[PDB]
């Protein structure tokens, strides 16, 4: 099964197998040849620049660009034989990186097995044809005596080096010339050779700025992209081409009218589907249907075409072998005659896998590579990566994000502020941009800084037309997605189908013409002469001079433009202070007053009562960006109250909809009885209209309105950078001039308060991004969708009077059968509106998995040390500097210490903010509290502190008081209801004594609220007759009012459901977090190699393990306990008995620290600062000759010692136990490790440690003597 990647050097000799001389498809007949190398099955690499269709002068750098983002040119790339070897070696490493993940293995396999059809729309119907440059290329094979021989070969993909532009990779199918037109077999369903132009060293860069999640220690930062994902991106385009499903219509065109508008290339639907995420909804649902239907016709044509094939131009090709392959590829069935047909259920799955399965965003996640979340995210200048062939920079299992260099965490290997050895800037000679001038003083602006705004005529109007319903009209699926996990699962189950030999007869039919290269070169810049000040002048006015000179801040934009030393600002309190030169006073108050003024100015928030949707408004947007209304100087909030959020948009969109044509009924015939399916269809197709029009509005919003709100954030980030940079330069001049005695000592505290600026500008961007994100949403959900609802209601009322005039016309066929009188009352459904869903369609009201997913409204997960919400409503999650990460139940958990900085804040999405008020909800999470000491119960036992809460006032909270766990509701009136859980006194079996436990708190309003722990009911309280609950916007995870400075907790899998869960649903939720893959220690954390552990038997938990002597046996003895009557606590003392260490039986270089079930291991006892092996000696003493007595550090000359053990988890999934299986020399089971009562030699009676196969016949017992706790020493448990 596993895919193989060939190795070679460019100098290696031609071998007529994996290294050949190729005549490429657009050199057909010309006898031009190039050395080419077979990377794997059906994929060739040609180390040459993509020159097809070009002139030599195209490769040189132009002065300016016509369209798009920046482009790097260099004619000398890939010129020499060293350059070509560098290219070849680098592509091999990138293919190896792809193969080393199962998601990339799966992608490669689909590509390889998707062979092009031998023929197309303009070939002979009865014949497989290989004579075409669309499916075959010629090659030259030399003999010993130099005697050449023309041959040919079928293939799927050929990879070349880049065209004129190095940083713009391309994928194209072969074009055919038919009746003086271009024909593409990769768009008709047949497929063809696909040709790639790829450059691995020159990569795009992006940033962090718009994202919902934010860490105050990460800040904002630029990242560069991993070339392997860039390769996979292009490979997805190849995959579409090979299945003949390439998409060329329905492009999104940018508007170019206004100056602020971005001049990009037209965005294809191909690129939006390939990238993935939310921006694939730029193509409306109705357009997705036309595409689906087009490919279905195409594949039907091919099914009929394939059925009629009886010969081929190649004698050697077995025809039946290819037909089985094409039936496999295209997912055809056979009918009873033997002709190939399209099974539509099978087609729907195939179609969805290819278009909507593999995306850049999903591959990013599987590979742990960072990507941008939006297609409109900002691009910066590209960088280059000179050392891809250095494993200290880039390796074939982790790329840049190497764990052994602490570069996996937070994608730091890609972060440009951290991993500075991995990249270098490109030299300016070859880098060209699209710039525009703004003259008033002329300033130049990069095209990358402008705003994309879509042309209106690029969106569909098919949903406003007349749809004719009949008896036999079908439903539109409305389902265009496919899980990448499902593709991997199916890939593993595949039987290994094998391709035919790919040599064929010589190729002569094609035409050696590539389409002409379309130049992006421009001679001049577009220059605009303007009267007034736009946003770009306001930002240019904030730029500091690149020189260490006296600087000042003014509130006049024109002052700052003209005067070099002066800078524009919108913070009055900060302007006052920085201009004032502090004379005769210490810097303490001087500098502090610069900082805590900037804090007070930058942190401003407010709300507008009239706008419910927007939780956060930042008033200083207007002055910073010149967003102001006539007769509202210094009054931004007044402008928002009157106009609304549309004030923020530079381009004001036309949000009207035309008349939605009412449905018509054409099925007049009532020849057959029960023609009531015509009534069903009409009602279905009415439901489809609402979804079609809703999604069309969403598409237009994304391309036209949301893009504007995104650029506001980027603009605000630039200004906050400029302002902060000005201040950090102001403060340095007054420090250099300062000639005081304290100067040398105070230097570190000055630089300490300059980092404090960055901290508060980051806190401001959190406010700003909330503001722009929620405003954009508000404008969609209110303004734009109301216009849809108006025309959708008009559409309904009209369409009923067509429906019921048809029921009246055929009224005599449905009476006297409970059908007519039933179906006036059925039109309650027609009276009800169909609601709009901005994010996730939630259903709070039989399959337990589906009920839980469908009702989840918040769900915290940690991936690569980033906490985020994976529920579907992407709530903002803010992680503060001293929130920490520790081992969790499946990954990592949040850890909270007792200081101001240790905090995680979840600002709820606007789609869910009032779900607490009147309705039921469940809260669930994993909890780990350390065992409270004797002293700390005396001191703090009274002190109640909260750990998680949503209180303003009104809300809910989770809290701890001594060894008691407390749930607390609280309404708007002030009424309080509570549950209190008293923890068990036996701390070895207690729920709040240093183990991971699963909490679940259901709330039914018309009943009681219940507390569960590990799926078991522990407390209850009556909620009935409690007022409406009005929460805070945020949910805080923090220790609050806790006097113990040493106190800490750990929280994992925080989750909120929009219903009250029943106990069957809680049982499934609890068990779903418990896997068999990784083993666990006594505390619930992952079991580890090379770590000391005390063993306790689960069946006799009061016992410790002891050693009679070295070279001898182990046995059980009682463990001391601790007791305390007045505090009501007792337990067996931990950390007595032997220490055990687990090591790998067969060690390897690169493995994890974690012990997986099924691992083969050696076990040692650590005694007297020495590690002695545990095992069974050959023919050694055993009870009943079957229960085999274990020995520690046994060594006799002749006798062997069996020591091979397997760490496994065979029973009792809820308990943190482990079993251990001993083997002999030849993989025969000597038994699981446990105990047996008896007497060795003349010793006393003891429970001696053994290995026995007896345990295998009692694995269903409640308590069993082969289950072991592995207990490490832990800070959260010490003996009193
Ligand atoms: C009871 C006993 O002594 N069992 C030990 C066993 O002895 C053999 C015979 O036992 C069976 C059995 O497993 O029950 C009888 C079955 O019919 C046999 N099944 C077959 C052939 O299909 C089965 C097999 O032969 C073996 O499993 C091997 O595959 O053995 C036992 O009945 C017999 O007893 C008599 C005999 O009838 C007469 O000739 C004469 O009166 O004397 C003998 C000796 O008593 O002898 C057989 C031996 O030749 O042999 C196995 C060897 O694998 C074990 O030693 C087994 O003892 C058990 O060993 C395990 C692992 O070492 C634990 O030590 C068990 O201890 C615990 C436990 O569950 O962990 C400790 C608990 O504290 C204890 N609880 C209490 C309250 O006492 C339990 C409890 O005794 C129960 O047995 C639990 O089910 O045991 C230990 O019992
Ligand atoms: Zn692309």
């Amino acid at each position: 099964m596993p895919i193989t990647i060939n190795n070679f050097r460019y100098s290696d000799p031609v071998n007529n197998d994996t290294i050949i001389m190729m005549e490429p498809p657009y050199c057909k007949g010309l006898d031009i040849y190039y050395k080419a190398f077979k990377i794997t099955d059906r994929i060739w690499i040609v180390p040459e620049r993509y020159e097809f269709g070009t002139k030599p002068e195209d490769f040189n750098p132009p002065s300016s660009l016509i369209e798009g983002a920046s482009e790097y040119y260099d004619p000398n790339y890939l010129r020499t034989d060293s350059d070509k070897d560098r290219f070849l070696q680098t592509m091999v490493k990138l293919f190896n990186r792809i193969k080393n993940n199962v998601a990339g293995e799966a992608l490669l396999d689909k590509i390889i097995n998707a062979i092009p059809y031998l023929g197309n729309s303009y070939s002979l119907l009865d014949k497989f044809d290989t004579n075409s440059n669309s499916v075959s290329f010629n090659l030259l094979e030399q003999d010993p005596s130099g005697a050449t021989t023309k041959s040919a070969m079928l293939t799927n993909l050929i990879i070349f080096g880049p065209g004129p532009v190095l940083n713009k990779n391309e994928v194209r199918g072969i074009v055919l010339r038919v009746d003086n037109k271009n024909y593409f077999p990769c768009r008709d369903g047949f497929g063809s050779i696909m040709q790639m132009a790829f450059c691995p060293e020159y990569v795009p860069t992006f940033d962090n700025v718009i994202e919902n999640i934010t860490s105050l220690t990460i800040g904002k930062s630029k990242y560069f992209q991993d070339p392997a994902l860039l390769l996979m991106h292009e490979l997805i385009h190849v995959l579409h081409g090979l299945y003949g499903m390439q998409v060329s219509s329905h492009e999104i065109i940018p508007s170019k009218q206004e100056i602020y508008m971005q001049h990009t290339y037209p965005i294809s639907a191909e690129e939006l589907f390939t990238f993935g995420g939310q921006d694939a909804n730029l193509i409306s649902i109705d357009i997705k249907n036309d595409l689906y239907e087009k490919t279905l016709n195409d594949y039907k044509a091919i099914a009929n075409k394939l059925s009629q094939v009886t010969s081929c131009n190649d004698p050697n090709i077995d025809i039946d072998s290819y037909k089985q392959i094409y039936q496999q590829k295209y997912q055809f069935d056979k009918d009873s005659n033997g002709q190939y047909i399209v099974n539509e259920d099978k087609f729907q799955i195939l179609y969805n896998s290819i278009m909507y399965g593999f995306t850049e965003i999903e591959l990013g996640k599987k590979f742990n590579i960072k990507t941008a979340l939006s297609f409109f995210s900002m691009n910066h200048d590209p960088v280059k990566i000179p050392n891809l062939l250095d494993d200290t920079i880039y390796n074939d299992t982790e790329g840049f994000n190497i764990e052994s260099k602490d570069l996996k965490s937070e994608y730091k290997g890609q972060n440009m502020r951290v991993n500075t050895n991995a990249f270098r800037n490109v030299d300016g000679s070859g880098l060209v941009s699209k710039l525009i001038g703004l003259c008033k003083l002329c300033i130049k602006i990069k095209n990358e800084d402008l705003t994309f705004i879509a042309e209106k005529n690029s969106f569909s109007e098919e949903p406003f037309q007349d749809e004719i319903v009949s008896y036999n009209t079908k439903n539109k699926p409305l389902n265009f997605n496919y899980s990448l996990d499902k593709i991997i699962v199916d890939y593993n189950l595949q039987s290994k189908i094998t391709l035919p030999n790919d040599r064929t007869t010589p190729v002569t039919k094609g035409i050696p013409y590539a389409p002409e290269y379309k130049s992006n070169a421009a001679s001049t810049i577009e220059i605009h002469n303007i009267d007034d000040n736009t946003i770009y002048q306001y930002l240019y006015a904030q730029k500091s001079p690149t020189t260490l000179q006296r600087i000042t801040m003014t509130n006049s934009v024109d002052d700052a433009l003209i005067n070099s030393t002066k800078i524009y600002s919108y913070f009055p309190s900060v302007i006052s202070k920085v201009n004032q030169g502090a004379q005769g006073i210490l810097f303490l108050q001087w500098v502090r007053d610069i900082i805590d003024d900037f804090t007070n100015e930058s942190s401003q928030k407010t709300t507008i009562d009239k706008i419910s949707d927007v939780s956060t408004i930042v008033p200083y947007i207007g002055p910073a960006l010149n967003i102001v209304k006539q007769g509202y100087e210094g009054n931004f909030i007044g402008a928002l109250e009157t106009t609304g959020v549309v004030l923020l948009l530079e381009y004001i969109p036309e949000i009207t909809l035309p008349v939605i044509a009412a449905l018509s009924i054409a099925e007049s015939s009532t020849q057959k009885e029960k023609i009531i399916k015509t009534i069903d269809n009409f009602l279905e197709k009415r439901y489809e209209k609402w979804i079609e029009v809703y999604k069309l509005v969403k598409a237009k919003w994304l391309g036209t309105v949301n893009t504007q709100f995104q650029k506001r954030s980027y603009q605000m980030y630039r200004s906050l950078e400029y302002q902060v940079d000005a201040i950090k330069k102001i403060i340095d001049y007054e420090y250099k001039i300062y000639s005081g005695p304290d100067k040398e000592q105070i230097a570190d505290e000055i630089n300490n308060l300059k980092n404090k600026l960055e901290e508060k500008a980051n806190k401001a961007m959190i406010n700003i991004n909330i503001f722009m994100r929620e405003s954009s949403r508000s404008f969609l959900v209110n303004q734009m969708i109301n216009e849809a609802k108006k025309q959708l209601l008009e559409f309904d009322t009209q369409s009923k009077n067509i429906l019921m005039q048809y029921i009246k016309a055929n009224s005599k066929f449905i009476g006297i059968t409970e059908l007519k009188k039933l179906e006036s009352k059925i039109n309650k459904v027609f009276s009800t509106p169909i609601p709009f869903s901005y994010s996730k369609n939630l259903d709070c009201w039989e399959d337990i998995d589906v009920i839980l997913k469908k009702s989840t409204i918040l769900n915290l997960d940690i991936n690569n040390d980033i906490i985020s919400d994976i529920s579907g409503f992407n709530s903002s999650v803010i992680t503060y500097p001293d929130a920490q990460l520790v081992p969790g139940i499946n990954g990592k958990a949040i850890h909270l210490v007792n200081n101001e900085s240790s905090e995680v804040i979840v600002h709820k999405a606007m789609d869910i903010e009032y779900n607490d008020m009147f309705n039921n909800f469940t809260v669930s999470f994993w909890l780990r509290v350390p065992k409270v000491s004797a002293s700390h119960l005396e001191q703090y036992g009274t002190n109640e502190y909260s750990i998680i809460s949503s209180m303003k006032g009104s809300g809910w909270s989770v809290s701890l008081k001594g060894n008691n766990l407390i749930w607390t509701l609280k309404d708007s009136a002030g009424e309080v209801r509570q549950i209190t859980f008293r923890d068990l006194p036996d701390k070895f079996n207690a729920y709040l004594a240093n183990k991971w436990v699963f909490i679940t708190i259901t709330n039914d309003r018309l009943s009681s609220a219940n507390l569960y722990i590990n799926g078991v009911l522990m407390g209850s309280a009556e909620i009935t007759g409690l007022g409406a609950i009005r929460e805070d916007n945020n949910i805080t995870l923090k220790l609050d009012r806790c006097n113990n400075n040493n106190q800490y907790v750990s929280i994992d899998k925080f989750r909120i459901f929009c219903k009250a869960l029943n106990p069957k649903e809680i049982e499934k939720l609890y068990t779903s977090y418990l896997s068999i893959t990784f083993l666990r220690d006594f505390w619930g954390n992952p079991l580890r190699y090379d770590t000391e552990y005390y063993l306790i038997p689960v069946a006799s938990s009061s016992k410790d393990v002891q050693l009679k002597n070295i070279t001898d046996y182990m046995y059980l003895t009682n463990a001391p306990s601790y007791t305390n009557g007045k505090l009501n606590i007792y337990y067996r003392r931990l950390y007595n008995g032997l220490k055990f260490i687990i090591k790998r039986y067969t060690p390897n270089n690169e493995i994890d620290s974690f012990v997986k079930s099924g691992d083969f291991i050696k076990l040692y006892v650590s005694y007297n600062n020495n590690e002695h092996i545990v095992g069974y000696p050959k023919d050694g003493n055993a009870f009943n000759n079957l229960d085999r007595i274990l020995r520690v550090g046994y060594n006799a000359p002749g006798i062997p010692l069996y020591k091979k053990m397997e760490a496994v988890k065979l029973r009792d999934l809820k308990t943190y136990s482990v079993q251990l299986k001993l083997y002999d020399d030849k993989n025969a089971s000597l038994g699981l490790v446990g105990t047996h009562n008896g007497q060795i030699g003349n010793d006393p009676n003891r429970d001696i440690l053994i290995a026995s196969n007896w345990y295998f016949n009692h694995l269903k017992d409640k308590i069993l003597g082969c289950d072991w706790y592995f207990v490490p020493t832990d800070e959260g448990w010490t003996n009193d």
